[PDB]
């Protein structure tokens, strides 16, 4: 199609859809949306909306964790393999082993997990409020997964024993060089590094702020420097500068999430001309996945 972005809008609207797309999306597709914003933002937004139809654009954990809260809308997505490599490398098996091992640790699952992990979990966090969720908790032990690097980092926040799973869970997109902020310091010496906590210790040690991308929206609200550089994948710089077109913002490095990346306009286009692919999940994993994240929502009410 020689003007897909048009065609979007109006089949959009001809069929009742609602587009959610996350921050890491590409920009042509932040455009055309109707909310962009972090996983939990979207599926309350989703909550609140009185369309029964949703266009989700992210990863199957996001687009799922929208249906888990919002059931009886119909939910599709245009790439049905668009995943994070990160959550499936977390499994039933090991969370199963480590609550035989640690039966009074708390398994606090990030939100970047598997449906699947989820139903297993005692309580889902964000990276936005993960440190908060585990200093509320009972227990000075918790279990956590599927990254290893904000598990740390909520250790060395909260102070409290922090049992990562799986061994060497990590994001690839977030894997900076430390080198790459030495470099900016020089380059850019009145410039303010905000990085997210599914970094590398040398990197979050080395940054102004760290924070998940809802925080990263909100620093240069309160924060009036010119230039900004962004340790995260590279959907959030056009977010940032559509939002606050007054600043500067700097990629610490390209990082790019490939399977956001699968969701194109082509594929976006051939979605709402089909109404496919639509989000599906038995009605005991929407129930039994449903418990840690209402258990969240608990902790931080
Ligand atoms: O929506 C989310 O919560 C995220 C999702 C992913 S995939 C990476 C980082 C974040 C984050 O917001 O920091
Ligand atoms: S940026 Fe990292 S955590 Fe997010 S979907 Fe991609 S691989 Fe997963
Ligand atoms: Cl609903």
């Amino acid at each position: 199609h020689h003007h897909m972005v048009d065609e979007i809008l109006k089949l959009k609207k001809e069929k009742g859809y609602i587009i959610l797309a996350h921050n890491f999306q590409i920009p042509e597709l932040q455009d055309i949306a109707d909310f962009v914003g972090d996983s939990l933002q979207l599926a309350r937004k989703a909550m609140e909306l009185s369309e029964k139809k949703i266009l989700f654009l992210g990863v199957d954990f996001m687009a799922e964790l929208v249906k888990i809260l919002n059931p009886d809308k119909k939910v599709i997505v245009p790439d049905r393999s668009a995943t994070c490599p990160m959550a499936n490398r977390l499994t039933p098996e090991i969370i199963r082993e480590y609550r035989e091992k640690f039966p009074d640790a708390p398994v606090v699952l990030y939100v970047n997990s598997t449906s699947e992990c989820k139903t297993l979990a005692d309580v889902i966090c964000t990276s936005a409020n993960a440190v908060e969720v585990v200093k509320k908790l009972d227990s000075s032990v918790v279990i956590f997964g599927p990254d290893r690097n904000l598990g740390e980092y909520v250790a060395e926040k909260t102070g409290k024993k922090v049992i990562t799973i799986p061994e060497n869970g990590h994001c690839p997109v977030h894997q900076f060089n430390a080198e790459s902020i030495d470099a900016v310091r020089k380059k850019y010496p009145d410039a303010k590094v905000i990085v997210h906590p599914e970094c590398p210790k040398p990197v979050r040690d080395k940054a102004d702020y760290v924070g998940s991308t809802g925080q990263m929206e909100k620093i240069p609200e309160r924060d009036p420097s010119r230039i900004f550089v962004i340790g995260t994948e590279i959907g959030m710089i056009h977010k940032l500068k559509k939002k606050f077109p007054d600043r500067e913002f700097v990629p610490l490095e390209m990082a790019v999430c490939v399977n956001m990346k699968k969701n194109t306009l082509e594929n976006t286009l051939h979605a709402l001309q089909t109404e496919s692919f639509e989000v599906i999940l038995p009605k005991e994993v929407i129930e039994k996945a449903k418990k840690p994240i209402l258990r969240m929502f608990e902790l931080m009410g």
